[PDB]
């Protein structure tokens, strides 16, 4: 069900890849690495159109292979926890990806409670990590490396279901330092830094804070660890006051899978299958 689209359809699902906001009546989903994110809609579905670059630049031949190889391989891992990527589009101004539209956006944002949305419960928070687990853990078993896993990049379909989104446009991005492992920082790239970032987001879920706040202390949400090491502070104090069915148990439960894996010494950090088993121990009974 992968295909190609043409450049000049995704013009008019985009609305002529409209950027205003859509608050104010554009199509705009927002910007990351690859500039703006449009929403749309094509063949009876909700979608979202990535711009990565322009044909023009695309010059070499070296060039065409290096993305037409790099989008196989994203358009093979299909997961129930990774964002389905639907199609592309080479024939126009920009080289362009389709993904499925996920209606509850990102972790990010429900972590916020951005829009008004309703904090999500320990329980479904639970099952989104793991989730994302499973999403990672699919990645690493088929030899992948995700390079940029962050709150913003785990999505909620209609169930809540966590689906691991941009997997491979780090990778293309290369042929948000506050999730990055100490090895990733220095140009490392393993499997281990993915289990580490994976542990800032569980830190996130845990507290309902951001991985970084310019004005916090600390600024990074990863230094919290040294508190609780430190005996400064518990992780009953950092909990997220906005849930109502947490239960102490199993949020230190999680807290120790992220220390785990927030272990600065790589080889210290457990694999993506001890992380699946220990965030399925958590909720078992
Ligand atoms: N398929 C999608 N469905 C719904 N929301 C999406 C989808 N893809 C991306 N988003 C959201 O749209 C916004 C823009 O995405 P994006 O350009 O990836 O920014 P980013 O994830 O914050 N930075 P980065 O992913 O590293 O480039 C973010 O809030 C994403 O969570
Ligand atoms: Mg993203």
């Amino acid at each position: 069900r992968f295909h190609s689209f043409s450049f000049y359809e995704l013009k008019n699902v985009t609305n002529n890849f409209d950027e205003r906001p859509i608050s104010v009546g554009g199509n705009k989903m927002g910007e990351g690495g690859f500039g703006v994110v449009y929403k749309g809609y094509v063949n009876n579905t909700t979608v979202a159109v990535k711009k990565l670059a322009a044909m023009v630049d695309i010059t070499t031949e070296e060039l065409k292979q290096q993305f037409d190889q790099e989008i196989k391989v994203m358009a093979k891992c299909q997961h129930e926890n990774l964002v389905e990527l639907l199609g592309f589009s080479s024939d126009g101004d920009d080289l362009c990806l389709v993904y499925v539209y996920m209606p509850n956006g990102s972790l990010l944002d429900r972590l916020s409670c951005l829009d008004g949305t309703p904090p999500l419960s320990w329980h479904m928070r639970c099952k989104i990590a793991q989730g994302a687990a499973n999403g990672i853990n699919f990645l690493h078993e088929n030899h992948h490396i995700h390079r940029n896993i962050k709150s913003a990049n785990i999505l909620l379909d209609e169930a809540f279901t966590a689906k691991i989104s941009d997997f491979g446009l780090a990778r293309a991005s290369e042929k948000t330092t506050a999730y990055m492992a100490p090895e990733a920082l220095r140009g490392e790239i393993t499997p281990k830094s993915d289990i580490y970032s994976f542990g800032v987001v569980l830190l996130e879920i845990i507290t309902g804070l951001p991985a970084v706040d310019e004005h916090r202390e600390p600024q990074l949400l990863l230094d919290i660890k040294e508190e609780i090491e430190d005996e400064e502070k518990t992780i009953e104090d950092y909990i997220d006051k906005k849930m109502n069915d947490a239960d102490s148990t199993s949020v230190e439960a999680m807290y120790s899978v992220a220390s785990q894996c927030l272990h600065e010494k790589k080889n210290k950090r457990p694999d993506i299958k001890k992380v699946q088993q220990l965030l399925q121990e958590m909720t078992a009974s």
